[PDB]
């Protein structure tokens, strides 16, 4: 992705997350939107988005449903217009597969999310998170969300997926990821609060990429 | 709920949804709307079915983000008219109790989902469940969701949260679980297709609740 930046859209007025996204488009290329978006202004923002920015869209939806709620959610989502979306992996392989079967009908991608970034994903995922990451390498998959508050975790997760894989990473600035160290596993980084609540999100973005750069 | 019997309404059109929706609800007063047909038309689809059926409506989103992100999912949820959402409890009691605040600001319910009824929820939800099941009891969660497919785990469930907790349970009929069985420990359940796949709704529905009546 541009520079190795994804900016998390999840301001919830369409006015506001069109200002920031365009204030910052110079220096990315890949936009996340999620639910806090999608839900107060509707599934149209995706296409309006890819094409007022003509940038790709990731649709975190963290899918986590039985595998024909999964398939819905999954047609719903690239029919209007997202280039990928990330799954959960904890529901199990049955549950992703329903993901990769629609993704591979629509010429799309999926995301494995894999080891969440909050502190409570120590209570029960990050235990079973090496099995969900080579669940994944079963299945077939490529692409990979792993945490850059654990940078530990984020390098085993890279030595299971292989350096052929494709990981993005949540968990920068906000919640206290840093971003050249994430770097050091994930392709790239997610940034979301940093930058959309930031005074001038135009120089938050332009410094988090500074620092990229001088890796 | 009335008849202990809950629509999973996943049809993806407004109009098939109205239609089938409308067909049966002399016999059940709680809809349950999930990502399928809220990403095909809308979040107004809930405050339609709530004025037009007069029905409760649980949002079956199955939240599985960070706190902040469950947070603005809830509040924009409830904000729609949502009477309850269903929330993973398997990211962790952070991610839990940003849910049960923004319930407990709105004047709202949340459910905790502790283990799944397809086949895939035996690979890492199922042993984790009794312990998620727990953690909920521990917040002070009161309303929760299990699997109609195990009802020795659906058990297991009712014996951690006691019987003054409510359960609400899915996989009855397409998926394979009895509308009997399930009521042994559910308070009620959840069916989907096994209604609005049926070539007549309303007898589908008169059916189910012809065998709850006989319990």
């Amino acid at each position: 992705v541009m520079n190795r930046l994804i900016l998390a859209m999840d301001l919830m007025n369409r006015d506001d997350a069109l200002r920031v996204t365009g204030e910052v488009r110079e220096y990315i290329d890949t936009v996340k939107i999620g639910y806090p978006l999608v839900l107060s202004e509707g599934m149209d923002i995706i296409a309006e988005f890819r094409k007022r920015f003509g940038c790709r869209i990731i649709a975190d939806f963290k899918v986590a449903n039985i595998p024909e709620t999964n398939e819905k959610i999954c047609r719903a989502t690239f029919k209007a217009g997202a280039d990928a979306i990330i799954v959960h992996g904890f529901p199990g392989a049955d549950s992703v597969r329903a993901c990769l079967n629609v993704a591979e009908e629509m010429g799309r991608e999926v995301f494995l999310l894999t080891e969440m970034s909050h502190p409570g994903a120590e209570m029960f995922i990050q235990g079973a998170a090496d099995e969900i990451a080579r669940m994944g390498v079963d299945l077939g998959v490529k692409n990979y969300v792993g945490p850059s508050t654990r940078p530990e975790r984020l390098s085993r997760l890279r030595e299971i997926i292989g350096q052929d894989s494709f990981l993005i990473s949540p968990g920068v600035g906000a919640q206290g990821g840093d971003p050249g160290e994430t770097l050091r596993f994930a392709d790239a980084i997610i940034v979301g609060r940093s930058i959309y609540l930031a005074d001038n999100p135009a120089a938050a973005a332009a410094g988090i990429i500074e620092s990229i750069k001088d890796l």
